RNA sequence: ACCCGGAUAGCUCAGUCGGUAGAGCAUCAGACAGGAAACUGUCUGAGGGUCCAGGGUUCAAGUCCCUGUUCGGGU
């Protein structure tokens, strides 16, 4: 799902702006579970299109949606970036950079 | 009650395992404040034997003592390790090489 | 800008009188029933947290006080 250097880049990003916790392998491997269960292609995963599909296929649901689905659409976020090359350093900023393109 | 060397290392050791809180005077203070009102001398805090007679003379009333009695017997107890001079990082330790013994 | 409420396990959430934290799902391992078997079910165990950040009170803070960050809601 995850390139071997994009992982150290992963493992890198802080959850929390001023956090001291920061993201692991445990989140992609949730992240794709609950991908099925809301009938999505966990496929789409492993590329920087494929993110940009489910990104916004599920912005809408936000405004409506559940604390768990807001920590979802987050890591994809994040993930998105790490395919795009984009340097973050917390969630945050990962959905800063993700607006900014609009 | 504690000597010059023996605060340094006091004050290094922390209260839980992994704390950021460690141990100051207030601690002592206030351990020995506790000991007056259960008609114990205070003065046997600065010996490694003092110490240990109180931590003995604590043991059984553990089971059905208050939270603050517990209190009191861990701060006791790692008063002692550094009377002795026994290498300990927080009270955890303290606890367990008392009953490594 | 102001008021209110959140932040605790990978996720959603509980946490009583202050006294070092639990469940559900998820992940891993195992057991039992039916079945040659692939499998279809039922239960059990384990790992996984320092409780957003920084200070203060206290012998002792997830818990009480203040600040900052952040999310939602309201005017
Ligand atoms: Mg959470």
């Amino acid at each position: 799902v995850l390139s071997g250097g994009e992982l150290d880049k992963w493992e890198k990003i802080r959850l929390r702006p001023g956090g001291k916790k920061q993201y692991k392998l445990k989140h992609i491997v949730w992240a794709s579970r609950e991908l099925e269960r809301f009938a999505v292609n966990p496929g789409l995963l492993e590329t920087s299109e494929g993110c940009r599909q489910i990104l916004g296929q599920l912005q809408p649901s936000l405004q409506t949606g559940s604390e768990e689905l807001r920590s979802l659409y987050n890591t994809i976020a994040v993930l998105y970036c790490v395919h795009q090359r984009i340097d973050v350093k917390d969630t945050k900023e990962a959905l800063d950079k993700i607006e900014e393109e609009q």
